[PDB]
């Protein structure tokens, strides 16, 4: 991959692997989410990061995902090449937004797009804090100055408020535990695992007859390596919509909430 | 990737991704196992095996199934490094075929790991393993070297050693392991790599933090269904050596058995 001519965004091509596809022989949404993560890490490394600054490392601060929103029009087939362009933009003292565009390497048509909201947090106390002006100036130079939104729409699904699922849930997957493959290089559960856990409560009948078009996932609390999670889903609707909730198997503490939108094959 | 000059083996280069590495920022053994699988699929596709079945095998409802996997790693590739893998097949008479791999450093050319696997023929409906017929053997002998080519040539080595059954009580255990949709392949079967991850779940974190996995030999006895639950058992048999057993959470039916060998960091 490489930064674009203006150095304000990054592009990378990926060939879809055998183990990355589903029953329809096309890449899963979790594989897509992993590819978004990979191009985001490479963009950060290319502009002198390792996504902490010296001021963030000095104050023990980190970037944490608050929301992820993915919309897929066409999933790449096994063996196809997909090009992803990614970039960041400041949103004032709230935090930063990171967006992506997925394109067909042969046709150049847009086959998917994503947006995510990130907030600053103290690594040790887990206390969120607004972005200080001194931290902002350090990365503003790597972002475009004019707004550049993967989801410009006058009123888009990426910024909709998500409500809390009411018991009893219509569908459920109980006793989900992460394994070592679910952890990152810092022994924390990978943000993609939550996507897989959310989708575990969707009935296989929906999975066999429908394709996932949209998914918006709010991140509320981290799941520890030794925690157990319950995945809950309720239908809220040619198109199927679901409301999701991830919570701790025991006390029922909320870790995630989201919505998915599926269309008929 | 591409077939070598003689068309008797295949090579492919992989860049190590951010989500593919462990706590010491070097690729996991499951990532290595996935890369072995990917280069094996590409080798099969390049010599005329469509979405590793032949026209005669398709006609008779026959498939290739792994019986044993043996991986030895000297140096795990770091995040961002390129690793080149060369793979090939060889017939072993009526028993079945063997598939071997050599892992090399793209910069130095030194061997950083090597693997071998034994495959047998099985009816995909009855699960009855059969010997390699004759009309089938001749159909693929032309894609394998005629003189022996072994990733593990040593006379009386670890790849061919007999594995015993773990005796209760196990010293360590991880119970209630269930596969999720990401653990399944394009045919809704549990991926052979998931078993490696499940075996390693019962290894104490103390071993994982102080040691590196050098060797792993895994026998495949029975498939784990999408709705099955597995228990992972381990006992120290000693460098550190362990004896492993995967079995069904309920009745205690054997699905896998193996051994690992770990070196101090
Ligand atoms: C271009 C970009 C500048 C902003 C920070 N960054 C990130 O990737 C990031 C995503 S969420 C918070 N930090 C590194 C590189
Ligand atoms: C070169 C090779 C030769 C025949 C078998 N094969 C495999 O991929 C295979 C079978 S069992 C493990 N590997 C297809 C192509």
């Amino acid at each position: 991959g490489s930064l674009t001519e203006d150095g304000l965004s990054y592009k990378e091509k990926f060939v879809v692997r055998s183990y990355e596809v589903g029953s329809n022989k096309t890449a899963t949404v979790e594989t897509i989410a992993n590819l978004l993560q990979e191009v985001g890490c490479n963009h950060a490394q290319s502009v002198g990061f390792s996504a902490t600054t010296t001021t963030m490392r000095k104050l023990h601060l980190i970037w944490v995902t608050a929301r992820m929103h993915i919309e897929i029009y066409k999933y790449p087939a096994w063996g196809d090449v997909v090009e992803i362009e990614t970039w960041c933009q400041s949103e004032g003292r709230i935090g930063t937004r990171r967006d992506w565009i997925l394109k067909d390497s042969v046709t150049g048509e847009v086959t998917g797009r994503a947006t995510s909201k990130w907030v600053m947090m103290n690594q040790d106390t887990r206390r969120l804090q607004k972005v200080s002006d001194d931290v902002r100036d350090e990365y503003l130079v790597f972002c475009p100055q004019e707004p550049r939104l993967a989801f410009p729409e006058e009123n888009n699904r990426s910024l909709k408020k998500i409500p809390k699922l009411e018991d009893p849930a219509q569908y459920s997957m109980i006793g989900l535990k992460p394994r070592r493959a679910d952890l990152d290089m810092n022994q924390h559960v990978n943000n993609v695992t939550y996507i897989g856990w959310v989708l575990e409560s969707i009935p296989q009948e929906i999975v066999d007859t429908h394709e996932l078009q949209v998914i918006t996932l709010d991140y509320r609390r981290e799941c520890q390596q030794d925690d157990v999670v319950d995945s809950l889903t309720t239908t809220t609707s040619n198109d199927s919509q679901f409301l999701h909730l991830l919570r701790l198997s025991g006390d029922g503490q909320e870790i995630n909430r989201g919505t998915t939108l599926w269309r008929k094959k």
